[PDB]
């Protein structure tokens, strides 16, 4: 049973929420972002409208095959009815096509979803400037103080001169990127920039690429493995039994690899600099972590919300259990106080 905080007030609207059945009442699905936890349940068989935007669009049509009358996308920063409810989207800073959504109810309250998002000084000068928001459906994955991460530019700067340094040093190094889902593609987007290739990939990568509206993505990217020295492969994929096999593959082309696993936070965050980062090391194969984050940091999350002084939080995620909810209630007490909201 679809939980409380997917739903909506004063509307028929749900975020989300496509893995329940038919939720009773909800005239519209909302989705914000194609991952497999927030789409979990869409087919080729909806026939209830799903607004998203484009990019979203793109890829329920081509990547989940849904019928073109039932997407609605939408623009950005606009003003948009649906269903007699204004509505807006705003970038979310996230994957790909990731979006914010504004609800501004018949009564007068004004409610922001965030999807998932990561909070950054750019969303206080755009439409949320102009008026207050009474509830706020937030991104908790990294709340607690001791999830901090570098900025994604400080990320790409790493990169950037790791590959390059040593694909200049050995010209018959590969470079390797790990991938899952959508997301961070500037980690490889970037290094094949510097190194003057293209990115290469399975077909199916390819086709998930092909739907983003990235500009220029013709000449940035190819199915062509033999023609290319940044290539993509499954994050399952990295690692050295894996990357042995892919060497193999290649048939002589490249005398060693060395890989970049964009992840998220890991405990070795909690001591170790982005500039003093190393990587595991089996023969001539370098596996690095980079914490190239789509999430808010706890600094950057405080910010948003004391920025924006919602009258009421709802978290949507680790909400599964008591402790977690616990925790996260007294940091939203602690930013009510400290910013006098
Ligand atoms: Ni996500």
């Amino acid at each position: 049973t679809c939980p409380f905080y997917k739903k909506i007030p004063g509307t028929g609207f749900t975020v989300d929420a496509f893995q329940y059945g038919v939720v009773e009442g909800c005239t519209a699905y909302f989705l914000t972002h194609f991952h497999s936890d927030h789409y979990a349940g869409l087919s080729k068989h909806f026939t209830f409208p799903v607004y998203c935007s484009e990019i979203t669009g793109n890829l329920l049509k081509n990547k989940l095959h849904v019928q073109e009358q039932y997407i609605h996308p939408l623009p950005l920063d606009t003003e948009c009815i649906v269903n007699g409810v204004k509505v807006v989207l705003l970038d979310a800073n996230h994957c790909p096509g990731a979006v914010m959504i504004l609800f501004y109810l018949p009564n007068g309250t004004v409610i922001l979803h965030t999807g998932d998002f990561r909070a950054d000084p750019s969303m206080e000068r755009s439409l949320l400037a102009d008026q207050k928001v009474h509830m706020l459906y937030l991104d908790t994955t990294y709340c607690s103080p001791e999830y901090t991460f570098p900025s994604q530019q400080e990320v790409i700067r790493f990169a950037i001169n790791t590959a390059f340094e040593a694909v200049t040093l050995n010209p018959h190094a590969l470079v390797v990127c790990g991938t899952y889902s959508i997301g961070k593609e500037k980690v490889f987007l970037a290094i094949a920039d510097v190194l003057g290739s293209k990115v290469g990939m399975s077909q199916e990568k390819y086709k998930t690429l092909q739907c983003l509206n990235i500009p220029e993505i013709n000449s940035l990217i190819t199915t062509d493995m033999c023609s290319s020295l940044v290539h993509l492969l499954p994050m399952m994929q990295i690692n050295f039994k894996g990357l042995q096999s892919h060497l193999k593959k290649c048939g002589g082309k490249y005398n060693q690899i060395l890989a970049f696993r964009p992840t998220g936070w890991t405990h070795s965050n909690k001591f170790t600099r982005i500039a003093d980062v190393i990587p595991q090391t089996k023969g001539n194969i370098s596996i690095y972590g980079i914490p190239y984050s789509e999430h808010s940091s706890y600094l950057e999350m405080k910010r948003f919300v004391q920025w924006l002084k919602p009258q009421k939080i709802i978290p949507t995620v680790n909400v599964g259990t008591w402790k977690s909810r616990s925790t996260m209630e007294k940091y939203f007490r602690e930013w009510k106080l400290e910013a006098g909201y």
